[PDB]
């Protein structure tokens, strides 16, 4: 990441977060609608995801800091089947989420700067699971 | 980092490791005959530097190491190794990367480098503190 990109990650989420209910629920509802064949592997309804990727944004700048979560989080993932060729998809409908919500105020920029930033948080994830199912065999 | 220190240590490092045994010595020599407070917390020590030098080319994607910096941080939170050693280390690696630079020691070089050092520092003193944390609960 940039300094510019970080600074946007940091100027918008927090507006993100004012909105969150918005973005989780057309998360999850974009994501299976869209993407049934994931479906299989997730009142019990999943919820997480969008503000725990808010909450590595808040922290863009020290993404080790949320390592005690990513490793138990990947430990469910792992768990789950989750592959590293599924966190493209998610991040299109975690971006078409931020997209809507911010509506007149989603500046081309401030959406690369969302893609930017959930790349390299989704890397933190993909290389810890990588390793777990290294680790399991 | 901005991308021309990225593009600086990406450029670098390969001399530095032809230069290993150099960068090694200097190092551990003056950091125990600058700073004997340090000494009884390490059939001599050697990895640091070029540990260093291998976190850099990968300073573009630090989750794939780790694994290694994960088993490492044990090794030092063992040792009682404290956030305020870094820049003392830091101090160290600096002196002997600019000697080995020699001539290529320009400024911008060595500026690069200390960021690179930073940052990953930064990346160890995080790891470090949330395995000290987690010792206590
Ligand atoms: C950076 C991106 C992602 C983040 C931040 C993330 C976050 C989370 C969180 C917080 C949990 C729940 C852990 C708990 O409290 O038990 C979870 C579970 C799960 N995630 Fe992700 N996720 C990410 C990417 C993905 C991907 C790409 C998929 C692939 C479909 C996925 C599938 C699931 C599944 C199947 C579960 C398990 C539900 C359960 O039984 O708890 N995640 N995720
Ligand atoms: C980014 C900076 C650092 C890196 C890459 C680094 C790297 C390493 C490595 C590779 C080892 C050996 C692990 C093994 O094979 O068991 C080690 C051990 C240690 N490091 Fe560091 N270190 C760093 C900073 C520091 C600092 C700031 C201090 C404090 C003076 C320090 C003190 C130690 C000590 C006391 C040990 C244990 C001696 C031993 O290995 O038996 N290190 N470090």
């Amino acid at each position: 990441l940039d300094q510019q990109t970080i600074n946007i990650i940091k100027a918008t989420v927090p507006v993100l977060k004012e909105h969150g209910v918005t973005i989780t629920t057309t998360f999850y509802k974009n994501l299976f609608a869209k993407h049934p064949e994931v479906r299989p592997l997730f009142l019990e309804q999943p919820k997480a995801l969008a503000m725990t990727v808010l909450a590595a944004a808040q922290n863009i700048e020290n993404l080790p800091a949320i390592l005690p979560a990513v490793k138990k989080i990947a430990v469910k993932h792992c768990q789950a089947g989750v592959a590293a060729a599924h966190y493209p998809i998610v991040g299109q409908e975690l971006l078409g989420a931020i997209k809507e919500v911010l509506g007149d105020a989603a500046t081309d920029d401030i959406l690369d700067a969302w893609g930017k930033a959930y790349g390299v948080i989704a890397d933190v994830f993909i290389q810890v699971e990588a390793d777990l199912y290294a680790q399991a065999v």
